[PDB]
């Protein structure tokens, strides 16, 4: 088959040296830089296309951190790809013990449809830069930007080492059959389950960025003004289809009021009267979501928003006020551009309700006191957390990104990626001399 | 039933909060080190009565590693448990970065046989450390043992936070039904597949550390006299029964009849005349592979020993010569005391060798030169590589043990346990004031673009 044969010549094309040496390495992240700069044009049509991104936000939202990562690792690649020396003992002092890092083989990364260029080429840089061959399934749901990547990445990079798979459902399944030596997948949790399951059929190490409801937590007695305006920004962003947006609020009954009429403020703010008409609101992937979500809102009061255009996929930005937790918008990962707030009476009940369900991508809250941010995190899991913020944790080049539990397993970006991707060999050189302190050791043993 | 009882005792003593201060996990781990201490003969009792073990093999080739490692991770644990601070960047320098370390919950580690002590209770140790519940499923071939661990265990630990699981598959079936927030497995390559697919139903982490054919590669021009001393040990210590034993040997067929020699002088040293006296060579753990280590000697060239005893399960030390790769002593891992010697003509015969197999747990090469020894471990992959020696680098704190491919994935000892245990939980901790530089980031966008 054509998926069989590509992925035989990345194999071959592997297992004959080539992407041993750090110059060959450079040399295809040089050409991902080259691509970014010269198909800039044809990267926003992608994702205007797809999502309805405009010029700006293509770059400053999404293509601008695969750019990062590559002039990272191209800086950092010699560093971490030496020998690791380790702490020795008194009875290892004139050995050698260290860490030596390879890669893996041939990884495969299957992208996802919300970021489609940055969670198909973020993890491939970090891939490249460990020596693999990559091989890459864009998801059809954002199918413009799949259509590019075919077109565009083997006009920059090396042929049989990085092909483009296209192609659905049927397609990826039939790629799961083929072996490979690392997996990441980014996607939703139920899938997760299913690229473990044939991961394991080779047993194949994975890295499963999965999915989740992310709690945003609003302490009473915060600063409402300048907290607003930072979860509306993260959770509006892409029209709510971010796996770390704030998918709801947590906050005292007595605070609830404050909280809409600041959210409201700022998304007028950002996207004027009617959001259908700012350049910078995003629009859903898909027939299917749309309705998904759109259902989401029915049996929901509704304080801002609550309408939609099924024609071009459009979502007003809405807030759904005093939710009932056993309700749809709260029983699954809305990933659309509905907020829903949930009341809670303390701190300890937001915390009981947090760990009563799922582990999540990111936790948020905000709040004044670093007291009970510690608190918060003491007693909670999540695969990461930014406190007074939303969203900008998983931008970091020292901050692993990866979940926990139900929202996935393994992390990458930065060094991360770099031993993601690699397998950490341990390395004990001995002299080959006689030695009278190894003696003891050999039978017979003493009485 | 027993098991779904065992596991929902130990969630919800982990849901509690119990573990989560430092103070109790270094008294659980002080409790395992007056396990040891205390359970000193009884110990020693069942290895003796599993595998031929001796008092002092008991301890200086399994039982001390379980309390180097204890003593290592009690004195590290305030370090490794700390927040860690991260690298900021001008963006995020009045900002807190730090990396969270947290225990993931409830862990089960399924032990195996061949060292049923050591991989029951160190991998149990990195996980305690890690402020979780620990559910143990011993291996029932080690019957004695297992037996032990289940009657001792609950009298040293937290009973409902580690508890021990009778049985064998049928019980380690319904026992990988039970979520579980980690699993760590040794055992076969087979069986790897089977644990890890279960684990997938509740997105459970791995360690699984599993099986191969650790090639030795022996230069042509090193001291064969050190070397196969060193090589003979590892291969016959526990009656070849070990994940890391170097299983054959890949040699030029000019140095084929020295290495058969040298074996032989060492293994007289070791073991006397006849092996079969010796309180120091083990036995084979279990009539089916008995049965299966003697088939592997069928049709091979004996150099050395070759004979069995079906009644003691007692295996002579064997040595085999100009070997055929495709034969069944050179088609699956040996586990056992018979030695193949495979002909190379050269190091990239025997690098190409290597390769064209699964990757092994563990990869040996004895010379004295450091290009090959570079050249080798550059061209290659496996779990871990020792040039000179065998076995002992997986006995060291900073080395992190697990394999590569069909030997593994994962790894563990000393501060890899504590990680491999834990979720580390990336943290941004900003203050909540107005900042004039995140307003960049809010719409509306600017209507001209600039230069990136
Ligand atoms: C799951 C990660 C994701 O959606 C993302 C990628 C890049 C920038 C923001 C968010
Ligand atoms: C697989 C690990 C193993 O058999 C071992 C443990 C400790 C010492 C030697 C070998
Ligand atoms: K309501
Ligand atoms: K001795
Ligand atoms: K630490
Ligand atoms: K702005």
């Amino acid at each position: 088959s054509k998926i069989s044969e590509a992925v035989k010549r990345a194999r071959a094309a592997f297992s004959s040296g080539r992407t041993r040496p750090l110059q060959f390495r450079i040399q295809q992240l040089e050409a991902l830089q080259r691509l970014i700069q010269e198909q800039e044009q044809e990267l926003v049509g992608a994702l205007a296309a797809d999502l309805h991104k405009n010029e700006w936000n293509a770059y400053y939202e999404e293509v601008v951190y695969v750019l990062e990562e590559i002039e990272y690792m191209i800086q950092k690649l010699p560093e971490w790809a030496a020998d690791e020396p380790v702490e020795k003992t008194p009875q290892t002092q004139q050995d050698e013990l260290y860490i030596h890092s390879e890669p893996l083989g041939v990884v495969l990364v299957i992208g996802t449809w919300n970021y489609p260029f940055n969670l198909t080429i973020q993890p491939m840089v970090g891939a490249i830069a460990a020596g693999n061959a990559v091989v890459l399934k864009p998801s059809e749901l954002s199918e413009n930007m799949a259509s590019l990547l075919a077109t565009i990445i083997p006009q920059y990079l090396d042929k049989d080492l990085y092909p483009v798979i296209n192609g659905g459902v049927p397609e990826t399944t039939e790629l799961l059959k083929e072996r490979f030596d690392h997996i990441l997948y980014t996607g939703s949790t139920g899938v997760g389950k299913i690229i473990m399951t044939a991961a394991a059929k080779h047993l194949t190490p994975v890295t499963l960025e999965l999915g989740g409801k992310s709690p945003c937590y609003v302490d009473k007695n915060c600063d409402l003004d300048v907290a607003c305006r930072r979860i509306a920004w993260g959770k509006f962003m892409n029209s709510g289809q971010t796996c770390v947006a704030p998918d709801y609020i947590l906050c005292d009954p007595s605070i609830q009021n404050q909280i809409v009429e600041k959210l409201k403020k700022s998304l007028k703010e950002f996207y004027g009267e009617d959001a259908k008409k700012s350049r910078d609101y995003g629009r859903i992937i898909s027939a299917r979501h749309f309705q998904r979500v759109m259902g989401l809102i029915e049996g929901q009061k509704v304080a801002y928003g609550g309408t939609g255009d099924a024609a071009t996929r459009y979502i007003a930005p809405t807030i759904l006020t005093d939710v009932d937790p056993q309700s749809p918008v709260m029983q699954e990962e809305i990933f659309g551009p509905v907020l829903p707030i949930v009341c809670v009476r303390s701190l300890e009940e937001a915390i009981q309700f947090i760990n009563q369900r799922e582990k999540p991508l990111a936790l948020y809250m905000f709040s004044s006191n670093d007291k009970v941010i510690k608190k918060m995190i003491a007693e909670t899991s999540s695969g990461g957390v930014a406190a007074n913020d939303v969203i900008v944790h998983i931008t970091l080049h020292s901050l692993p990104f990866g979940g926990v539990g139900n929202s996935g397993m393994g992390s990458y970006h930065g060094k991360k990626s770099f031993e993601t991707f690699s397998h950490r060999r341990s390395c004990l050189v001995r002299p080959l001399m006689n030695d009278e302190g190894l003696k003891v050791r050999y039978p017979p043993s003493p009485a």
